[PDB]
């Protein structure tokens, strides 16, 4: 019957009425890339390629969550210590106002007493519809609430504590109750993380997005999820985020493969591998990460008002995203600006990725651990030194 497809277009010639004309509909018009999500009867896709202004028709691929379960006063999970976050908190817990982290995942238990105060914005992109309603944005799986707690669980007398326990979180639900998500919804969730709550990327028109107090963009997009497919419009959204000054962090994958899933495999994205508490790379961790982090036996928040232990590269990812939030929060607190994102290759202290690379606890890049295990305390020293 009806398939979902993503059309790359020339906006001067693409007439959307041509798709309604063949029994299709417009699902979502991207604001930041020239592309549109459409539903068409499957036997009419051939007619789509043929319309004026249609440059490419791509099918809607599937990505999936990358965390799975391991089988009272406040605990500091072993991974938060390993990554050397508690030492940083006298400088910053990430609570500097221009800083937000967007977590594209299964949603969040937004009224969880260890999370709520840091939940700044809650949205859903599922099924190509942007929803800002609470029932839509709530986590129906648990995995997002877990990823989120590793980043930002409160420092208090309950539960757990995240890497950056003061940072504002934008929860962006791009994955359903089963942890499965379409590339379409994930590209839309990324656009939303750039647009933010006011729906405009660059409201004052000055060319600054991430790190501009006049805007409400996130500064980190964290994606603990992956698929085998490399689609154009998705990689275009990645570049829009990258160009806006957003650091993008994604899980390597859990199939013990030689290279990362997507989007972790894009040059603009920090691929993240998983270690255990013995500083062994997990066997499941996809190889050639950029950096690695705690991803086995990770205790964190879980629905509802509860706590759970999970494992996977999905768990390693938010430790890195939390480190990035500390670097950017410390740098903005001292200077009144953030660092550039940087590249895989980078070994300077002038770039977030540069700092991640050279402060990593290398156990010189390798195909197992990447540059090594991120260390917040040392990264924040490099950023400020
Ligand atoms: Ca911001
Ligand atoms: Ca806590
Ligand atoms: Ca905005
Ligand atoms: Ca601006
Ligand atoms: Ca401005």
């Amino acid at each position: 019957n009806t398939i979902r497809v993503i059309v790359s277009v020339d906006k001067a010639k693409f007439n959307p009425h041509e798709v309604l004309g063949i029994g299709g509909h417009i699902v979502y018009q991207f604001k930041l890339i020239p592309a549109v999500v459409v539903d068409v009867p499957a036997n009419a896709v051939g007619k789509l390629k043929k319309m004026p202004g249609v440059e490419k028709v791509e099918f809607d691929h599937q990505a999936v969550l990358l965390g799975k379960p391991s089988w009272p006063a406040q605990t500091i999970p072993w991974g938060i210590e390993r990554v050397k976050a508690p030492s940083v908190w006298s400088i910053t817990d990430g609570s500097v106002s221009v800083i937000q982290v967007a977590v594209l995942d299964t949603g969040v238990d937004y009224d969880h007493p260890d999370l709520a105060a840091n939940i700044a914005w809650c949205v859903s992109t599922l099924r190509g519809k942007v929803s800002t309603k609470l029932r839509d944005c709530a986590d129906q799986n648990g995995h997002g609430t877990h990823v989120i707690g590793t980043i930002a669980a409160l420092n208090n007398d309950i539960g757990v504590v995240g890497v950056a326990p003061g940072v504002q979180i934008y929860s962006v639900r791009v994955l359903d109750a089963r942890g499965s998500g379409s590339y379409s919804d994930i590209a839309i969730g990324i656009e939303q993380a750039i647009l933010g709550p006011d729906g405009v990327a660059d409201k004052d028109g000055d060319g600054i997005i991430a790190g501009d107090p006049d805007d409400d963009a996130a500064e980190v997009i964290s994606m603990s999820l992956g698929g085998p497919a490399d689609d154009s419009y998705l990689y275009d959204m990645i570049i829009q985020a990258y160009n806006a000054g957003i650091v993008i962090v994604a899980a390597s994958g859990n199939e013990g493969a030689p290279s990362p899933s997507y989007p972790a495999a894009y040059p603009e994205v920090i691929a993240v591998g998983a270690i255990d508490s013995n500083d062994n790379i997990a066997s499941f961790s996809n190889r050639q990460p950029e950096v690695s982090a705690p991803g086995v036996d990770i205790l964190s928040t879980y629905p509802d008002d509860s706590y759970e232990t999970l494992m996977g590269t999905a768990m390693a990812t938010p430790h890195v995203s939390g480190v990035v939030a500390l670097i950017q929060a410390a740098y903005y607190q001292k200077y009144g600006k953030i660092l550039p994102v940087g590249t895989f290759d980078d070994i300077s202290k002038n770039t977030v990725r540069g700092i991640l690379h050279i402060t990593a606890d290398a156990l010189g890049w390798d195909a197992d651990y990447g540059y090594g295990v991120v260390r917040a305390a040392l990264a924040v020293q490099a950023a400020l030194g």
